Protein backbone atom coordinates (compact mmCIF):
# COMPACT_ATOMS: atom_id res chain seq x y z
CA UNK A 1 0.00 0.00 0.00
CA UNK A 2 0.78 3.76 -0.33
CA UNK A 3 3.06 4.63 2.96
CA UNK A 4 7.58 3.26 10.14
CA UNK A 5 9.36 0.95 11.98
CA UNK A 6 8.19 -1.99 13.84
CA UNK A 7 9.29 -1.67 17.13
CA UNK A 8 6.81 -4.36 18.73
CA UNK A 9 8.42 -5.05 22.34
CA UNK A 10 9.00 -8.72 23.67
CA UNK A 11 9.20 -9.57 27.02
CA UNK A 12 11.82 -11.91 28.66
CA UNK A 13 10.28 -15.25 27.30
CA UNK A 14 8.53 -13.82 24.11
CA UNK A 15 9.11 -15.84 20.59
CA UNK A 16 10.29 -14.46 17.59
CA UNK A 17 12.13 -15.05 14.49
CA UNK A 18 16.06 -15.33 13.74
CA UNK A 19 16.46 -14.71 10.00
CA UNK A 20 19.80 -15.55 9.28
CA UNK A 21 19.30 -14.57 5.93
CA UNK A 22 17.90 -11.18 6.17
CA UNK A 23 19.82 -10.24 9.17
CA UNK A 24 22.14 -7.27 10.03
CA UNK A 25 23.88 -9.34 12.69
CA UNK A 26 22.85 -11.94 15.08
CA UNK A 27 21.49 -10.01 17.45
CA UNK A 28 18.32 -8.49 14.95
CA UNK A 29 15.12 -10.17 15.04
CA UNK A 30 11.90 -9.66 13.90
CA UNK A 31 8.24 -10.64 14.95
CA UNK A 32 5.91 -13.37 14.42
CA UNK A 33 3.98 -11.32 12.36
CA UNK A 34 5.99 -9.16 10.34
CA UNK A 35 7.68 -12.65 9.64
CA UNK A 36 4.48 -14.20 8.01
CA UNK A 37 3.87 -10.82 6.58
CA UNK A 38 7.25 -11.22 4.48
CA UNK A 39 8.94 -13.19 2.08
CA UNK A 40 11.45 -16.04 3.80
CA UNK A 41 10.78 -18.62 1.47
CA UNK A 42 14.28 -21.04 1.31
CA UNK A 43 15.62 -18.46 4.14
CA UNK A 44 17.51 -19.82 7.08
CA UNK A 45 15.36 -18.94 10.05
CA UNK A 46 14.42 -20.04 13.41
CA UNK A 47 11.83 -19.86 16.21
CA UNK A 48 13.98 -18.29 19.38
CA UNK A 49 12.90 -17.15 22.91
CA UNK A 50 14.03 -13.58 22.55
CA UNK A 51 15.09 -12.46 25.94
CA UNK A 52 13.15 -9.20 25.27
CA UNK A 53 14.13 -6.48 22.67
CA UNK A 54 12.37 -5.27 20.06
CA UNK A 55 11.41 -6.07 16.30
CA UNK A 56 13.65 -5.12 13.21
CA UNK A 57 11.26 -5.19 10.70
CA UNK A 58 11.21 -1.62 8.28
CA UNK A 59 14.91 -0.62 10.37
CA UNK A 60 17.11 -0.93 7.27
CA UNK A 61 20.10 -0.58 9.99
CA UNK A 62 18.77 -3.83 11.45
CA UNK A 63 17.43 -5.89 8.64
CA UNK A 64 17.86 -6.33 4.69
CA UNK A 65 14.74 -4.27 2.73
CA UNK A 66 13.97 -7.33 1.01
CA UNK A 67 13.01 -9.25 4.39
CA UNK A 68 10.30 -6.53 5.30
CA UNK A 69 7.09 -7.30 5.87
CA UNK A 70 4.05 -6.00 3.50
CA UNK A 71 3.21 -2.99 6.80
CA UNK A 72 6.73 -1.92 7.03
CA UNK A 73 8.26 -0.91 3.61
CA UNK B 1 -8.42 0.48 28.29
CA UNK B 2 -11.92 1.54 27.40
CA UNK B 3 -13.57 -0.61 25.03
CA UNK B 4 -14.12 -6.75 18.97
CA UNK B 5 -12.72 -10.41 17.77
CA UNK B 6 -9.07 -10.32 16.49
CA UNK B 7 -9.74 -12.42 13.31
CA UNK B 8 -6.28 -12.50 12.54
CA UNK B 9 -5.40 -15.03 9.56
CA UNK B 10 -2.98 -17.81 9.25
CA UNK B 11 -1.34 -19.48 6.50
CA UNK B 12 -1.15 -22.66 5.98
CA UNK B 13 2.41 -22.91 7.69
CA UNK B 14 2.06 -20.27 10.07
CA UNK B 15 2.62 -20.93 13.84
CA UNK B 16 -0.02 -20.15 16.63
CA UNK B 17 -0.74 -21.42 20.26
CA UNK B 18 -3.21 -23.32 21.42
CA UNK B 19 -3.86 -23.21 24.82
CA UNK B 20 -5.58 -26.11 26.45
CA UNK B 21 -7.10 -24.57 29.26
CA UNK B 22 -8.05 -21.49 26.88
CA UNK B 23 -9.73 -23.13 24.09
CA UNK B 24 -13.45 -23.55 23.82
CA UNK B 25 -12.22 -26.68 22.10
CA UNK B 26 -8.98 -28.26 20.46
CA UNK B 27 -9.97 -26.81 17.06
CA UNK B 28 -9.57 -23.08 18.58
CA UNK B 29 -6.01 -21.18 19.10
CA UNK B 30 -4.63 -17.31 19.34
CA UNK B 31 -2.15 -15.77 17.55
CA UNK B 32 1.43 -15.05 18.79
CA UNK B 33 0.78 -11.43 19.94
CA UNK B 34 -2.59 -12.31 21.26
CA UNK B 35 -0.83 -15.30 23.16
CA UNK B 36 1.68 -12.93 24.39
CA UNK B 37 -0.33 -9.94 25.41
CA UNK B 38 -2.35 -12.54 28.08
CA UNK B 39 -2.01 -14.58 30.78
CA UNK B 40 -1.62 -18.01 30.47
CA UNK B 41 1.26 -18.89 33.15
CA UNK B 42 0.68 -22.69 34.37
CA UNK B 43 -1.46 -23.19 30.77
CA UNK B 44 -1.07 -25.63 29.06
CA UNK B 45 -0.02 -24.03 25.85
CA UNK B 46 1.87 -25.21 23.02
CA UNK B 47 3.21 -23.51 19.59
CA UNK B 48 1.08 -25.15 16.93
CA UNK B 49 1.68 -24.75 12.69
CA UNK B 50 -1.63 -23.94 12.27
CA UNK B 51 -2.67 -25.74 8.89
CA UNK B 52 -4.49 -21.79 8.19
CA UNK B 53 -7.18 -20.58 9.84
CA UNK B 54 -8.01 -17.43 12.32
CA UNK B 55 -6.97 -16.01 15.39
CA UNK B 56 -10.08 -16.76 18.22
CA UNK B 57 -8.90 -14.50 20.93
CA UNK B 58 -11.79 -11.93 21.69
CA UNK B 59 -14.77 -14.67 20.28
CA UNK B 60 -16.47 -16.00 23.66
CA UNK B 61 -17.79 -18.73 21.59
CA UNK B 62 -13.99 -20.16 20.90
CA UNK B 63 -12.11 -18.75 23.90
CA UNK B 64 -12.35 -18.95 27.28
CA UNK B 65 -12.78 -14.60 28.37
CA UNK B 66 -9.77 -15.17 30.89
CA UNK B 67 -7.66 -15.91 28.64
CA UNK B 68 -8.01 -12.86 26.37
CA UNK B 69 -5.46 -10.48 25.60
CA UNK B 70 -5.28 -7.32 26.46
CA UNK B 71 -6.33 -5.23 23.55
CA UNK B 72 -9.81 -7.70 22.86
CA UNK B 73 -11.80 -7.33 26.00
ZN1 LIG C 1 7.42 -6.63 13.77
ZN1 LIG D 1 7.03 -5.66 9.53
ZN1 LIG E 1 14.65 -13.81 5.69
ZN1 LIG F 1 -5.02 -12.67 17.69
ZN1 LIG G 1 -6.21 -10.71 21.41
ZN1 LIG H 1 -4.37 -20.07 28.35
Amino acid sequence: RLGGVCGSVWGQNDIAYRCRTCENDPTCAICVPCFQNGDHNSHDYSIIYTGGGCCDCGDETAWKPDGFCSNHK
